[PDB]
């Protein structure tokens, strides 16, 4: 179903690509949004993802923490793909711009071994403030299943690919 990613190892790919639009037009069993403990979708991937549910991701959300509670750094959970994909889950890797620990991110990409496929952004990139090079070795190192990354900057996604070792 994924079209025009490079590989970059036995199981990662990547592609330059706004991942709603990608989450659109393949409309995978997985899309991983890059949430907060609080499922708080307000900005980054996560903004972008609920306002593409028209806020069906949000609602879902609100009633899940209501039941649960937050989640864990470098935690997850799986809701609703709406009308983006079958699944979103929801992975939360740490926000260096909140002084989250940088080793819970090989946690969080822990949580995509659970799935044998998955459509996905680099976590604790962006608005998380940790180095995306990193984030993509850590990946790399940590997840086992088809990982498709969309990287939505394409001056990233070009450093990222030139980078990669
Ligand atoms: C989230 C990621 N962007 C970044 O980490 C940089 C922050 C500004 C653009 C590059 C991406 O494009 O998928």
């Amino acid at each position: 179903s994924f079209s025009g990613y490079l590989k970059l190892t036995d199981n990662v790919y990547i592609k330059n690509a706004d991942i709603v639009e990608e989450a659109k037009k393949v409309k995978p069993t997985v899309v991983v949004n890059a949430a907060n403990v609080y499922l708080k979708h307000g900005g980054g991937v996560a903004g972008a993802l609920n306002k593409a549910t028209n806020n069906a991701m949000q609602v879902e959300s609100d009633d899940y923490i209501a039941t649960n509670g937050p989640l864990k750094v470098g935690g997850s959970c799986v809701l609703s793909g709406h009308n983006l994909a079958k699944h979103c889950l929801h992975v939360v890797g740490p926000n260096v711009n909140k002084g989250e620990d940088i080793q819970l991110l090989k946690s969080a990409y822990e949580n995509f071994n659970q799935h044998e496929v998955l459509l996905a952004p680099l976590l604790s990139a962006g608005i998380f403030g940790a180095d995306p090079i990193h984030s993509l070795r850590v990946c790399v190192d940590t997840v086992r299943t088809n990982v498709y990354l969309a990287v939505f900057d394409k001056n990233l996604y070009d450093k990222l690919v030139s980078s990669f070792l």
